[PDB]
């Protein structure tokens, strides 16, 4: 090698959105889109019953494919509804996104993941050969309440209870999104998230190794935009971006785009 | 005269090849059609396959879950009805046993839970494979029907309008016969089946109790199936295991 330096990364959480006409339309701009991914790894995660058709259809290597969660059940068995970790490996899905804030409030009254199920999932993933797009973040009230380290220590304390080995963690990248920047258009100022990936990265050092520290790519989320983007990559600890809304849109190639340091 | 109905719960099994497998056994398969309903559940990955390559116009396909947020939107790992119905998928499982319990230390779906996916998915035009039963303990200790109406009445809240109900097939599966090798009896079965169609006839209306079909579950085989069937409200079956091998052809001749 030449450099050592952290891969830019940028994926693409769809959420519940998708058909079959607009999975099409989003992997053909994909395609087409008319910027070099050279310098960055970009992975979408769509929903699970349209996964197929983007790894049939999508012809730029340095695009990737992900699930938006992966089970508990690390195998093959009778856990019906669930997609374990050796089946998305086995079906040639390399990514997993795991511990998103809408899963851990969960759903319709249904308790979410704690942060031990969070680390079970992330285990099970890794065992398998995945790798897994991690997501913390702390709300509202313990930002303004000075809890933010604490929290963010608890959440990936229980990801190292369950993966203690430090070579396991070459195949994560943290997803730091602070709840109360999901969907409000509150985006984290530049200076906030600089401040908090650099204690996260603070705390890889000390929990894991130095090693795992610097590897470790740590990307911010939460109301990210073309327009917001490159000042929010300024940041040196800022390794690049997991969207949400703005991945079922072009403004999706901008953000991309944002996530290169040119001279 | 209720039409025969067998699913198959491929459950948490699949790869591309697999699934191949499968959807050529259920292409050649030497059985006519013609008196059953039948529906398969591949995992969400492996659904577009199957509808891609099914050429029997009598299998339909379905999901495993669907959720309890009902159209489109930031939920994260959810599946909403609406989105499945757009994907011209015509059926859901909802409110299994291995759901109900939940998995890997999370808590499972509770009645209200399952209610609520049954009422987002009938709203959004998709048909479910209702699952209900009762544990080990709460069958020697009397409370089977007790039980059942309870998982029922839940649904019943959310979906108050009979006229709704004309899109659910009930499947009874007894948890301590899932997984397990104990086969329910075809005398238990009959009877809990019949127990389970008078709560719709007092609850929900003569009507629906005489047009729902109540299909049985719980280590379902080519070998007990036409023995089970004998009973006049075991109108088809929930097939787990089985249902990834030729096994479940044998099944589905047993419903006809
Ligand atoms: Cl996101
Ligand atoms: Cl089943």
């Amino acid at each position: 090698a030449l450099w050592a330096a952290r891969r830019g990364f940028v994926g693409g959480n769809w959420k519940c959105n998708g058909t079959t006409a607009k999975t099409q339309e989003l992997v053909d701009m994909l395609n087409s889109a008319p910027v070099s991914f050279e310098q960055v790894d970009v992975v979408v995660a769509p929903p699970s019953l349209f996964i197929s058709q983007v790894q049939d259809s999508l012809r730029q290597p340095r695009v990737q494919v992900a699930a938006q969660d992966s089970s508990t059940q690390q195998a093959y068995g009778a856990f019906t509804g669930e997609l374990s970790p050796k089946m998305i490996k086995e079906k040639n899905i390399p990514w997993v996104v795991l511990g998103h804030s809408e899963r851990r409030a969960g759903f319709g009254g249904q308790p979410g993941e704690s942060n031990q199920v969070v680390a079970k999932k992330v285990r099970a993933a890794l065992n398998e050969g995945l790798s897994v797009i991690l997501c913390i973040g702390e709300t509202l009230e313990e930002r303004e309440s000075g809890q933010t380290q604490k929290v963010l220590s608890e959440q990936l304390e229980a990801v190292r209870q369950a993966v203690p080995e430090a070579d396991a963690w070459k195949s994560i990248v943290i997803a730091y999104e602070p709840v109360w920047a999901i969907g409000t258009g509150k985006t984290a100022t530049a200076a906030l998230a600089q401040e908090t990936h650099r204690d996260i990265r603070n705390w890889l050092a000390q929990a894991v190794s130095p090693k795992v520290a610097e590897a470790t790519r740590v990307i911010y989320g939460g109301s990210v935009k073309g327009s917001n983007a490159k000042e929010l990559f300024e940041g040196e600890d800022v390794d690049g971006f997991l969207v949400g809304g703005a991945s079922l849109t072009g403004d999706f190639v901008s953000i991309i785009d944002a996530a290169k340091q040119q001279a």
